[PDB]
């Protein structure tokens, strides 16, 4: 399948080079793997997501999300026209207020009831986890973050928007998980992205178009934007059998455009997410 005019993000995720803008893809979509978005909530009646998008938990007086971003970071998951698995199921968890803050503990609980809660669903293809928040460094928030992955799910986090180590903030440095940086349309680290060893892999995150709260859309930048790419490229790549929740990042990794990005410093990948369609 082939989506044109689509957001640059979804065209470099599916292009050897830059300044593309047809998204290519296969039509089964991520079809039968479910992601769980661990953030301010989903606005599940938004029509880009054609009702595959519910909330599961909340950890706060009402499920709503009322900042937008975790109604922007499922978008890139699965939203219609700005997600990059289109036929995928979301469940929302909000761990994170509506001014997009959130208590450790309250974090923590949310990963754990992940891992429970993915044994009462049917997720035939698996199971994804899209967290993109962080804080500084917590060994019991990686904990939680090892715990989650060690249960059999796909989790992939933001690496922090510091222009800093990401050693020093959680769950970032967490290594068995999927650390994601981010990158611009230009094939340039972003100016804000994290970097260092326990990255994995980059995806892109400035001036990313997606769903937000009202019904509407918006454009905005993090490494919280990154993240959703690499979790719904897991989601579709497990889909096609190509991979396992497991072994997924390191998958990417290994599939990945490699050094197309430049000012990476040393020490740093050089890996752009890539799907590697072949019509
Ligand atoms: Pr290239
Ligand atoms: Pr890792």
């Amino acid at each position: 399948a082939a989506q044109t005019n689509a957001p640059w993000g979804l065209a470099r995720i599916s292009s050897t080079s830059p300044g593309t803008s047809t998204y290519y893809y296969d039509e089964s979509a991520g079809q039968g793997s479910c992601v769980y978005v661990i953030d301010t909530g989903i606005e599940a009646s938004h029509p880009e997501f054609e009702g595959r998008a519910q909330m599961v938990k909340t950890y706060y007086y009402s499920s709503r999300d009322g900042n937008g971003h975790g109604t922007h970071c499922a978008g890139t998951v699965g939203s219609r026209t700005y997600g990059v698995a289109k036929k995928t199921q979301l469940f929302g968890v909000k761990v994170l207020d509506d001014n997009g803050s959130g208590q450790y503990s309250t974090i923590i609980a949310g990963m754990d009831f992940v891992a429970s809660d993915k044994n009462n669903r049917n997720c035939p293809k698996g199971v994804v986890a899209s967290l993109s928040l962080g804080g500084g460094y917590s060994s019991s928030v990686n904990s939680a973050a090892a715990r989650l992955q060690s249960s059999g799910v796909m989790v992939a986090v933001a690496a922090g928007n510091n222009n800093a180590d990401a050693r020093n903030y959680s769950p970032a440095s967490e290594p068995s998980v999927c650390t994601v940086g981010a990158s611009d349309r230009y094939d340039r680290r972003s100016s804000f992205s994290n970097y260092g060893s326990v990255l994995d892999i980059f995806g892109p995150g400035t001036d990313i178009l997606s769903t937000w709260i009202g019904g509407s859309t918006r454009s905005i930048s993090g490494t919280s934007m990154a993240t959703p790419h690499v979790a719904g490229l897991a989601a579709y790549l497990m889909t096609l059998g190509k991979t396992t929740a497991a072994s997924a990042c390191r998958y990417i990794a290994d599939t990945a455009n490699k050094g197309d990005l430049s000012n990476i410093p040393f020490g740093t990948v050089n890996l752009l997410a890539y799907n590697n369609y072949q019509a």
